[PDB]
C-alpha cells in the first residue's frame, strides 16, 4: 500500500506537469502564427516591388 | 495551406502588375497612332512639293 501511495502521488503530479508542457507549446504556437502572418504580408510587398 | 495562400496573394498582385503593363502599352500605342498619322501628312506635303 505504501508503494502504491507513492506511485499515485507521482503520477498525479506528473499529470499537471504535462499540462504545463501543453501550455508552453500553446503559447509558442500563438506567437509563431503572427510571425507567419507578418512574413506573408512581407511576401506580398516583395511581389509588389 | 500556407504555400497555397502565399501563391494566391502573389498571383493576385501579379494580376495587378499585368493590368499595369497593358495600360502602359496601350498608352504608348495611342500616342503612336497620332505620330504615325502626322508622318503620313508630312509625306503628303512633300509629295505635293
Amino acid at each position: 500500500a505504501n508503494r502504491f501511495t507513492a506511485n499515485i502521488k507521482g503520477l498525479t503530479q506528473a499529470s499537471r506537469n504535462a499540462n504545463d508542457g501543453i501550455s508552453i507549446a500553446q503559447t509558442t504556437e500563438g506567437a509563431l502564427n503572427e510571425i507567419n502572418n507578418n512574413l506573408q504580408r512581407v511576401r506580398e510587398l516583395a511581389v509588389q516591388s
